[PDB]
């Protein structure tokens, strides 16, 4: 009724720890957690957040109902710049889970058996830029080429066929949007996420224009998606806006690379550490696939599970999504307090998954740790890099589809090295963590 969590002291009234955490946020949950335990409370910029680390504390927010815990009071000022208006969180829940819902119709195994083929050539297409060897920066070349693997994959070849790998600069911007002063400040700043999103809802405009420049006399009869978004209506029968079709393009598109990019270039520095790791994937591809290693299948994925699991682990240590935030409408009990509404109640994904009670040798990369009793098998909330309950991620299929098919490419291409071992340390200038200085040495493969 009465117990709140214990308060963390800040000697500066109003701004906080704004500043320390917005810094070195994992750092600084990690301190708070040693000195207050799973579950505590601070002030940033004239408003109380309330942590949930571990799997018994965070499982309250991984249960809740949107009535509950909100998540469109939090990251409407975060996203809305990035989508536009009346998609996602600038719309009542139960009209973004029909936008959800919609966005699913292409996440199926029908669909990703024609991706594997798709991302193979793209990958194989994008890096004959790259030659026989070099120093080039991964996270660059991944951002670039995801964009197209992504839009072909997720869009279809119409759109594709509209974009380039200059759009990668465009969604770097968006992506931008994804900071602690958006987090956190009036919506009126120097940087340019707002030029970006012009720009992006400008080209899907003028592809569907030109579709609904046909849509007006035109009755296609082709297998289609973009169709999709066009033909379907809402459970009140009404159609979308263009605006509501152009901010679920957008954001379809964002989704498929902002998690995918960072993510894909973590894992390479994870495996050009690790050289012993790396030839054992090599040599899992010629295992499972053939001597001769022809065309990636699907069926053949689910069978790379050494690859498998080094994705796993680079979502365990470096997820691009480190904290989730909901805003507390009604009073909230867990591990003996209550949490009153106003709160801005946060799980972090980064913390949960290398908490040191729960994680053996919790900061090194050992895709092994899969293979014996391990807390993403043993605990409900250890391990939950793309969210659980009824905010839960759609693309974790389509995530592993695209991650294991561009490095399963990408290690039949090159061997990967460090250059004067240098292992890229975390920008926190954005929410999704992105490795510093991300330049990769490669050298053509056996
Ligand atoms: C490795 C890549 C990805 C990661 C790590 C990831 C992670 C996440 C996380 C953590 C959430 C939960 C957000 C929260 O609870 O506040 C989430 C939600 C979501 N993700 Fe993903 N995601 C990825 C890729 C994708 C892709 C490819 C799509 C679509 C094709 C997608 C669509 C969504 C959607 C629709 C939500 C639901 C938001 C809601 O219901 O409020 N994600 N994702
Ligand atoms: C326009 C439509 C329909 C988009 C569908 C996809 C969205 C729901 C996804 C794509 C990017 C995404 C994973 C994201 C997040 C959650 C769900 C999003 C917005 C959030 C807001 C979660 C909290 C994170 O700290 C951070 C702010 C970095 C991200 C940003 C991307």
């Amino acid at each position: 009724k009465g117990k709140l969590p214990p308060y963390i002291f800040s000697p500066i009234p109003f701004l906080g720890h704004a500043i320390a955490f917005g810094k070195s946020p994992i750092e600084f949950l990690e301190n708070a957690y040693e000195k207050y335990g799973p579950v505590f409370s601070f002030t940033m910029v004239g408003k109380t957040f309330t942590y949930l680390l571990g799997s018994d504390a965070a499982a309250l927010l991984f249960n809740s109902k949107n009535e509950d815990l909100n998540a469109e009071d939090v990251y409407s000022r975060l996203t809305t710049p990035v989508f536009g208006k009346g998609v996602a969180y600038d719309v009542p829940n139960p009209v973004f889970l029909e936008q959800k819902k919609m966005l699913k119709s292409g996440l199926n195994i029908a669909h990703f058996k024609q991706h594997v083929s798709i991302i193979e050539k793209e990958t194989k297409e994008y890096f004959e830029s790259w030659g026989e060897s070099g120093e080039k920066n991964v996270f660059e070349a991944l951002s670039e080429l995801i964009i197209l693997t992504a839009s072909h994959c997720l869009h279809g070849k119409e759109i594709r066929s509209q974009l380039n790998e200059k759009v990668a600069q465009l969604y770097a911007d968006l992506a931008g949007g994804f900071s602690h002063a958006a987090w956190l400040l009036p919506g009126w700043l120097p940087l340019p996420s707002f030029r970006r999103r012009d720009r992006a809802h400008r080209e899907i405009k003028d592809i569907f224009y030109k579709a609904i420049q046909k849509r007006r006399q035109s009755q296609e009869k082709i297998d289609d998606i973009l169709q999709t978004l066009l033909d379907a209506t809402y459970k009140d029968g009404r159609p979308l806006t263009d605006d509501e079709v152009a901010g679920m393009l957008i954001g379809l598109l964002l989704a498929g690379q902002a998690t995918s990019s960072t993510t894909s270039a973590w894992m390479g520095f994870f495996l050009a550490r690790d050289k012993t790791l790396q030839k054992k994937c090599y040599l899992e591809q010629k295992t499972v696939c053939g001597e001769n290693l022809p065309p990636l299948t699907y069926d053949q994925l689910k069978d790379l599970n050494l690859l498998d699991r080094c994705i796993k682990e680079t979502l365990r240590l470096r997820p691009p999504i480190m904290i989730m935030m909901r805003m507390a409408r009604t009073p909230q009990t867990v591990a003996g307090y209550t949490i009153p509404p106003g709160h801005q109640v946060c799980v972090s994904p980064t913390v949960n998954q290398r908490l040191k009670d729960s994680w053996v040798e919790r900061l090194d990369f050992n895709p092994d740790r899969y293979l014996q009793d391990n807390p993403a098998s043993g605990e409900k909330f250890a391990y939950v890099p793309f969210g659980a309950g009824r905010h839960r991620c759609i693309g974790e299929n389509f995530a592993y589809v695209q991650i294991k098919t561009i490095w399963s490419t990408m290690l039949r291409l090159y061997e990967f090295d460090l250059i004067d071992g240098y292992f890229p340390t975390v920008n926190y200038t954005t929410m999704i963590h992105t490795p510093e200085n991300p330049v990769i040495r490669y050298k053509r493969r056996s």
